[PDB]
This record gives C-alpha cells, sequence and structure tokens, in this order.
C-alpha cells in the first residue's frame, strides 16, 4: 500500500531565511494527497516576526510530490520517494529582487509524515514596493514547464509567476528551478507541464504570525 | 457566413528586416483554419537571401487569429476582424541576442484573405551561436499566458520558448508580447492560456531560399 | 591634415523609428570635435511628431567617433574612418521595455561632415511609465566598458544607464552595443573604459517639435 | 589617530554557503590598507572542500571600506566604522547562475581588526559550465557605480563583471548591491565611480585547499 506515500500524509516545515537583511525562522505542518495533488499548510514565525515583508514571497518556497501525475507521464518527485529529493530556485522579480530557495524533501518511513528543510534568501525588495509594503494577496494560478536535463538525472522547471495586487494589476516573478532526485532514475519523464493553484490565507494574532496555504497542482502534456 | 472570417481562408505577409546588420525582405502566402487554430504558410526570401542567420528566429515573427477559442472564453483576436489588429514583441534569447517584431494583421474584405505586415529586427546573435551557425530545427510546443490589460483594451502574451537543437538540447527565448485591436472592444477575455505547435520545413533550393511553416493552437483555461 | 577627420566637421543624421507601434522620421545637424569628444546636434521630427514618447530614449541612438582617445589606446572609431562603420545596440529597460537600434556612419569625403543612418524600434514602455508619460529629464553621465572581440574584429560596450526622473529619482536601461568597423582593423584597442556626458535640451515651438543633444566623452584605461 | 581604523589593519573573515546544494564553511584573514584601498585575504576551506565550482564566484564575497576616497567625495564605509555595515548583493549569471551574498562588517574595537560574516548561496550553475568545470582564471578590473538612495540612507552598487576564461575570452556576471551602513548619516555621498582590481591566487595543498585574494580600489567622480 505504498511508493513511500499514502493517498493522506502529514508534512513538516522548517524554514530559516533572510530577506533584505531580515532573519527568521518558519515552522509548518499539513496534510496532503500526493496523488490528487492536493495540500494545506500551516505556518507560524518561530524567530523573526513579525516578518516585514510579504508572506507571499514564500509560499513556492513551502513539494512537487503534490501533484496529480497521469499515467503516461512519468513522476519524477514520487519516484524518488522515499529516499526525497532537494531542489534549487532563483527568484526573479520584476524590481530587481532576487531570492533563492534550496530544499530538503525526506519522507518518514514509519511516520508517514514528509520532512522539509529549506533555507530562502533574498534581497533588493524595494522598500516602496508592493512586498516591503506587504501590497500583495495571492499568486494567479500557472502553468509551468518541466523538461528533463539529459545525462544530468535532473529536472528542469519554469514558470512566470504574477503575485495579484491588493490594489488590482499584477506583480511578475520569474522562477527557475532544478529537481534533483537523490538517486538516478531508471526512468525520466519527457517534458510536460504543471499547471499550479497556490492560495494563501493569513491566520495571525496580536501574539503570533501564522497563516495557512493551499496548493492543487496537476501535470499534463502538450495539448498538441 | 463570417466574423469577418471564414472556416477557410488565405494569407499573405510581407517582412523587412535586420539581423545583426543583415537586411532582408520576405513574402509569404497560406491557407488557415482560424476557427481551428491551424495555419500552413510558405515563405520566400525575395531580399537578402540566403539568410546568414536561422529561419527559425522569425517563426513566430510570422497571427493569434489562428487560435481555437472555447465558448467560454473571450476572442480578443477575432472580435478585432477584420479591422485586424497591431502586435509588438520583444525577443529575449539566452545568449544576449535581442530582436524586437511588430505587426499589421488587416482583413481583406472580398478577398477572404488576411494581411501581414512586419518589421524585424535583431542584433547581438553570437558568431557562433545556434542562430548564426542555423544549428536549430524546431520550437518547442508550449503554453502562453494571455492577460487583459485593465484601462488599457490590449492584451498582454508571456511564453518562455524552446527552440531545438540538431545537436540535441535546448536553446531558450524569452517572449513577451503587446496585442492591440484596433478598437476598444466591448469584451475582454479573462486571463487564459494558449497552447502552441509551430513546425518548420525547409525548402530551399540553389536557386531560392523558401520554406513552410505550420501552426496549430488552442486556448484554454486554467484547469484548477 | 586628416584621419578622414578635421579638428571641427559637420554630421548630418536621418532615424526612421516605431515605438510602441508609433512610427516617425527624424532629422538633425550638428558640429562636432571628433578629437576633442565633444559634439552639438539638432533635431528635428519631421514624421510624427509630436512624438508620444521621450525623447530621452533616442539620445544614444544619436558615433563613437566622438571621443577623445588617448594615445596609448587605440582608436577603432577614428582608424575605421572615412570608411566609416555600424553599430548596433539593444536597449534593456527597467519596464519590460526593449529597444534596438542599428546605425551606418559615413564619413563624407570633400564634406567634411559625417553621415549616420538610423533605425530605432522600441515597445512595451508601460503607458503608465516615465518615457510614455515624458517625465524624464536626462541621462546621468557614465562609464562604458569597452571590450575587443577576438577573431571577430569587432568591439562590444557595455553600460548600465540612468535616466532622470522629473520627480527625482533613477529610470535603469542596459547598454549593449556591437561595434563593427567596415573593414578588418590591422589594429584593436585592449579593452577599455569611455566616460560620457550626455545632455539634451528641447528646443519645440508650437510649430514643430525639435531639440538639441550635446556629449562629450573620454576614452581611458583601467587606473589600476 | 583613527577613523575606527589605521593605516594597517587585520581582517577576519567567516563564510557559510551553499552552492548548487552543495553547502561549505570558510575562514579567512588578511591584512589591509582600508585608506590605500587595498587588502590582502588568505581563505581556507574548513567545511565543503574541495570545493566543486571555481573560488572564483566568492571572490566579491570575500568590504568597500577598503577603497581610497578622495576628499571630496564622502566615504559612507569610513564612516560607517567602527559600527560597521551591512551589503546585500545579487549575482547574476550569464548563463543562468544566481547568487546571494549577504554580510555583516564589524570593526574591532582594541584589535584593529575588521570582521565579516556572511552567507553565500548560489544555484543554477550548469554543470558544463566554466564555474562547475573550473575553466576560471581572474575577474577583469572594473569600474563600478556608486549611488545613494534618497530617504533611505543606503548605497546602490551597479557593476557589469567579467570573469576571464582559462581558455580566453570573457564569463558575464550582473552585481546589483545595496551598502547599509549601521546608522543613519549626517553626510550621504553623491553618485561616484569606484575603480576595482581583484586577483585570486590559488595556494592549495593535497591536504586543505587554500587561497590568497588581493584587492585594490579607487573612488572616483565623473571625468566631466
Amino acid at each position: 500500500s505504498k511508493h513511500g506515500l499514502k493517498e493522506e500524509m502529514t508534512m513538516k516545515y522548517h524554514m530559516e531565511g533572510c530577506v533584505n537583511g531580515h532573519k527568521f525562522v518558519i515552522t509548518g505542518e499539513g496534510i496532503g494527497y500526493p496523488f490528487k495533488g492536493k495540500q494545506t499548510i500551516n505556518l507560524c514565525v518561530i524567530e523573526g516576526g513579525p516578518l516585514p515583508f510579504s508572506e507571499d514571497i514564500l509560499s513556492a518556497g513551502f513539494d512537487r510530490i503534490f501533484t496529480e501525475y497521469p499515467q503516461d507521464i512519468v513522476d519524477y518527485f514520487k519516484n524518488s520517494c522515499p529516499a526525497g529529493y532537494t531542489w534549487g530556485r532563483s527568484f526573479l522579480f520584476e524590481d530587481g529582487a532576487v531570492c533563492i530557495c534550496n530544499v530538503d524533501i525526506t519522507v518518514s518511513v514509519k511516520e508517514n509524515c514528509i520532512y522539509h528543510k529549506s533555507i530562502f534568501n533574498g534581497m533588493n525588495f524595494p522598500a516602496d514596493g508592493p512586498v516591503m509594503k506587504k501590497m500583495t494577496t495571492n499568486w494567479e494560478a500557472s502553468c509551468e514547464k518541466i523538461m528533463p536535463v539529459p545525462k544530468q538525472g535532473i529536472l528542469k522547471g519554469d514558470v512566470s509567476m504574477y503575485l495579484l495586487l491588493k490594489d488590482g494589476g499584477r506583480y511578475r516573478c520569474q522562477f527557475d528551478t532544478v529537481y534533483k532526485a537523490k538517486s538516478v532514475p531508471s526512468k525520466m519523464p519527457e517534458w510536460h507541464f504543471i499547471q499550479h493553484k497556490l492560495l494563501r490565507e493569513d491566520r495571525s494574532d496580536a501574539k503570533n504570525q501564522k497563516w495557512q496555504l493551499t496548493e492543487h497542482a496537476i501535470a499534463f502534456p502538450s495539448a498538441l
């Protein structure tokens, strides 16, 4: 009954970061449906709260295993479990801001709980920007392009993202990810697409900055 | 029997360009199915042939009206016919090369023939690159993000493209387009996706550099 | 008494362009001191005036021969006269706008007058930007890096520019130029620097959009 | 006898990083002439050696206080001593690689020794690139543009860098730094230039990966 995973698991999160020189630590928990491509996490700022920047920039920082993959398409992420995998991503904001996230996913054996260890670093978030002024609401749903790296055993992800502005309008960020399974897979997917729907809902109280994230993602092939 | 268009039309092309300082003129013809999102053009180099760069860079240079749009999604392009529309696009190659294309589409009334007047300019195509060394085969199929511009009556297109290398491997180009209907539409689509499949087949002979292009494109909504 | 040039010459300008779909033609004249690295031009909008965008974006569009070169440093531009040379440049604005300029410089023999034929194309200048809202005053002085291209007989120029905002503050544009002498030089400069001081002064009247530009530029070696 | 600094000091370095997922720790020491704009450091890989990437990418990672400033130009860095300052920088490589460095400089009171605490993160360094293949020799000397940030009490640095290739040729990296004094200065420099000369000399032995860096930098005003 498992590829290391179950139809319903639990996940743990521990992020350490530094944005525009501001250090912070975060811990999270959630439950998900790897096979359905659905997940719900609860974040809490253990160190450095309240954060001075939008929680939005960290979202994608907080696991491709939560993707519904068709039979016809090879599932790189799931085939790496429970050993897991690591990933790296650069965030290129339209206003010069630059972020980098690196993560370690590891499927807990007997716990039915997926772990993720991340480090988030960013700088150049303009003081009068939507990030530092917390003027962002959510990311718009997307379509990411996933492509195998020949002779390297890794996957490349490419997605142009848009953060929705409280004041209406979009805010652009270019995502470029490197997906690395902990072991050379016998199998490798052909290039494909992944559609995402990341949503955020703050839940802070004058005693703790906390919030919830949700994600639904589905892999598809070119409709050609 | 027409939105200005028919299930089967004909199109004319006249491109004037300059790539890495090399000037050229091109004329083309084809037949298409606006409603099916299918088209086939035949290009011929009238001036400046043989071109010293890949024909591939010009492809996207050579009409969103050839897109199958679902009922539920507003069709900006078709609603602009037959008056047509113009579009602008910057091409950002991964090796520094930069191109700009600007076009004028105009639906011929009684001819059932769509016209397109373009000007293509590019420079910084490295001499030892896949473009100048003609090492490219085709563009990989894609998914473009289409979004309405509030208060402006125009559409923005965003697509990360990949040119396939003869020698295997990808070559990246970032596309950013501005779509402008000749008149303020009463209607405006919500943001959506467009999937493309552009193919190329050279047909040159030691007496003329000629070639054929084909395209199939389908508009979709977020699968969320 | 001349490298094709004199201590004081005259120059002619004819620019044809299209910015954000708006076409225009421009003609200019001036006098300069190639050897002093000083020049003064007078522009006039022959077609498409009044322009809807800042005149500022065209400035650099309107000749390295107007650079004071030290003895110790080879002067690529001057050594190409009077045959002249061509150059290409991509303009990468911080707000997505993209421009491309291509030029032909040709030293008139018996006229003591330098000619320049340019084509300027640009798009994606946001409607609510400093360019379309004409909120710019001048470019800040700069330092450009000039480097020889091995095995190619051309020069590369690299400069991060800043347009001054009426409302105070900077507006960034990345410049990347390719300098190509019409003939393979026996000599080639080593990489060096060029410092610039481009200024603008409008002179339009309710009967013609006209303006003046000035430039002072000096080549230097690394002060190391 | 000091602005917190002396004509000759000592400096300590402790870097923690992660490049393309590879973690490492580094410690260094040197002696310098803040007022002469000269410094010499000795690096040693305490953790994660031998590094799999060029030492070159870390160089600029390893203090503007080592800059010769003219009287006429305000010295932001020195005026922050000995309290010191922090700085942030994004590194944008031409092949997609992205790095981020954040540092804390603190002038030791009675030690005459300047401390620097850094964290370096980078990813997307292509496996077949000059960084991962260690094909780089040194950075070419440069000219950086330094500009005050109005209403913010910080400095912005902008420099287009070139790494020299063993195999001849250049490798581009765009530098964008934020300089932040620990306290609001009464004084603020006007925008200016800084010219640099960073050199590297490996000194590793089959028992330790160690190396030496040197730097000479001089602030100047526009020569206009």
